[PDB]
């Protein structure tokens, strides 16, 4: 029943209790382990023209408002039976109900704290909540998605935060910001097929382009933003450039990788993925905190689908590309981590590298042993793409399940 | 569209649909709720010892799978020899309760056991495993002889390779054949009066184990154990290795000279020995697996682990960086050059050994390969990806289905 889990490194053992709780179904099964896989067959969140199972609604928001009353120690008073009578009342009579406030920030951390993916999560209990839900328009949603971008940059010293629009209803479309994360580089395919720029926003950029915008022909050109309406087409809005931070990147001791006009921004926000509350969802709610330097110097600019620069300063540095053997790879890809760290740092922007990092979720996994019995992580996400088994991570074992209030993937509005 | 689970590679954005796994019979720990995919040693597979004769019927099934298993690899299923076959070992099973294995059965199986492992990343040489037959073998005098004669044909005087030698079979009412040691190689690990470990602190428990036997112990880093060989009903009988056979690489670096000074080495062979074969439902608790090195397997984790060698701050501190702060990546610089000695000793030994881009790079075309041949290859992404350099590794962007095949190699109770 309960899984044993063991840490290698140390030999300690923990029984993780806290996975009982999941009501949700994962990809596996067990003739066969699927926990590799990026995307669901269908987990995702289909449409919602009609109105969700009363039943099942009511089940999902008893269960909130539950640990919502246990949150604040009130569990049981009569502020917590009223509650439930009122979200009972609401969706009896309208097939839906609404959050207060206070819950819905509840939720949004809880959100956070249970995402499987995420390495950051010591962090979990300090989040600026900015509630959205009284938007009517694409336009509306812009001011504030730039009220986030403002307040979460802080010029350089990035504060956690997450922003909510309007959730899903039956019957009409969603609010969506379609760009999957706020700040992202245009990718130009050009002639021969190939690309320009990031080649993860292929896609957008061209949707981008199909709705008027001017592009451009740089390997950084910051792309608008196209924000839906409920059974609108989507609306294109520019990033006003001050909002933008961006971070040049330059090594601290090779003079000629800043001649490579490398660069980043400086906030990592997610902004095409689903937030679930109690059986609520809300389609549109960008998150942002602050960036692990892998991410940036090893999958972004490292990633062969991605900027793929691992030739480009192997050669800079004189390597022997020649072979395997010499691992070209393995220095190239260590001095531009380097360079990523050294950059933010010199550039006073809020950055963490993997080590730290890892350091803070064993801590982080410990915390929650002793507060929830347990913690969802996922192994292959956890560990980091480079010097996987120098941080102590990697020689923790770990359980992977579906909490709910949760962050869920969600089908292109396309 | 498929009823099977849709597998993609994210570098190249193609799709596979794996429908091999719809012939594993043996349960996985994962279920819908929750994913142990991570853990190490989840309690299924493992093979614990069940003495009494195991139920005629599950053996049977188990056997005839097998047996068909074989007659279609040689193109054979239905025919003639097939269906005498079958009544052949069900006959067996019916008056003895077990049945044997037709030598060709044997090597099939066991490249088959091999073919079929999840964390084994160079498969790609699957074919290629020369099967020494040692089922006459009577004693743990027996089990040494052939041992060496293992060590040597695979150790080829640097040019490796892969083998495996299989000794008598799981018989009821009598002891097993096992080989105490984890690896047929393994460096001795001292606990010392402050409590720390001279050597390696992986081989505590069996360096222990050994001076409990009669073994005098030495007081090195790098002191090779003796072999703790088991007879059915027979206590452990001590061997020591002649130090001729056990081939061993001085690490060195191409351009750090002062390298070579801190006296790391590792030995080429690596053979596994405390795994169970299985076989039709038939156990083999000794047969001893062989191989080669991927570098990583060497110069990060054995040399690098926190519990293993932990030479990275030393390494580190000679390197002159900044070991007080992470953001230096002082782990990472020393890991790569520790790597890259290991490799480069290797060479200049001219002894086998495969650095973790090329490995990956060879197990990605296995996959192709599988995939067009059984339609799928079971895998475990953690094992598989490199404990350095991730995600600059082929396998890192390719989505993996693990699940359970037999034959199969399997984690057993230790002896003691
Ligand atoms: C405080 C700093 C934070 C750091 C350093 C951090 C770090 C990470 C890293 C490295 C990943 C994997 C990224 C990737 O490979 O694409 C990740 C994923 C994730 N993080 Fe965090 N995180 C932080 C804050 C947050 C916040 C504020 C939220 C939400 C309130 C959050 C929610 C998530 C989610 C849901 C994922 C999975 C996204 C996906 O599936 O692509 N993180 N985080
Ligand atoms: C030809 C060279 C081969 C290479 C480069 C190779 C490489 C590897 C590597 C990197 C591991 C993981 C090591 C670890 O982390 O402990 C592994 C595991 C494994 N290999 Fe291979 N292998 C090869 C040959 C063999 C052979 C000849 C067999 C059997 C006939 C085999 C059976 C296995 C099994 C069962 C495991 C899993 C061990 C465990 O679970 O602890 N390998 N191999
Ligand atoms: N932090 C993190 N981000 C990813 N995009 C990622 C992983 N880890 N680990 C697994 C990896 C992946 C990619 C493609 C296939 C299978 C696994 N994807
Ligand atoms: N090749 C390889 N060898 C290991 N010993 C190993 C992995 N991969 N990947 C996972 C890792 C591990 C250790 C401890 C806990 C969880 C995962 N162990
Ligand atoms: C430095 As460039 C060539
Ligand atoms: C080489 As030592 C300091
Ligand atoms: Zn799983």
């Amino acid at each position: 029943k309960f899984p044993r889990v063991k840490n290698w490194e140390l030999g300690s053992i923990t029984y993780d209790t806290l996975c009982a709780q999941s009501q949700q179904d994962g990809p596996c099964t067990p003739r066969r382990c699927l926990g590799s896989l990026v995307l669901p067959r269908k987990l995702q969140t289909r449409p919602s023209p009609g109105p969700p199972p009363a039943e099942q609604l009511l089940s999902q928001a008893r269960d909130f408002i539950n640990q919502y009353y246990s949150s604040i120690k009130r569990s049981g008073s009569q502020a917590h039976e009223e509650r439930l009578q009122e979200v009972e009342a609401e969706v009896a009579s309208t097939g839906t109900y609404h959050l207060r406030e206070s819950e819905l920030v509840f939720g949004a951390k809880q959100a956070w704290r249970n995402a499987p993916r995420c390495v950051g999560r010591i962090q979990w209990g300090k989040l600026q909540v900015f509630d959205a839900r009284d938007c009517s328009s694409a336009q509306e949603m812009f001011t504030y998605i730039c009220n986030h971008i403002k307040y979460a940059t802080n010029r350089g010293n990035l504060r956690s935060a997450i922003t909510v629009f309007p959730q899903r209803a039956p019957g009409r479309g969603d609010f969506r910001i379609w760009n999957s994360q706020l700040v992202r580089y245009a990718g130009y395919r050009q002639q021969d097929g190939s690309v320009r720029g990031d080649p993860a926003n292929v896609e957008i950029t061209e949707l981008c382009i199909q709705h008027g915008w001017t592009p451009g022909n740089g390997r950084f050109d910051v792309l608008p933003l196209l924000l839906q309406a409920p059974d609108e087409a989507p609306e294109l809005f520019v990033l006003p450039p001050e909002l933008v931070l961006e971070v040049p990147l330059e090594h601290p001791t090779l003079e000629w990788f800043a001649a490579l006009g490398l660069r980043w921004y400086a906030l990592p926000a997610v902004s095409n993925m689903l937030l679930e509350i109690g059986g609520l969802e809300f389609s549109a709610a960008p998150f942002s905190g602050w960036y692990m330097s892998t991410e940036i110097g090893t999958r972004n600019l490292c990633d062969p689908h991605r900027y793929n620069i691992l030739e480009d300063v192997a050669v800079c540095m004189d390597l022997d590309t020649r072979t395997t053997s010499s691992l070209w790879k393995d220095k190239a890809a260590v001095e531009i981590n380097l360079a990523v760290l050294h950059s933010f740092q010199l550039a006073k922007v809020t950055i963490v590298d993997h080590h730290a990092a890892t350091v803070s979720f064993m801590k982080h996994l410990d915390n929650e042993q002793k507060a929830r019995g347990g913690c969802p992580a996922d192994w292959a996400w956890i560990v980091p793409p480079i010097s996987g088994s120098l941080t102590p991570v990697f020689h923790q074992e770990m359980v992977n399940y579906i909490l709910s209030p949760a962050f869920r993937y969600q089908p292109d509005p396309w």
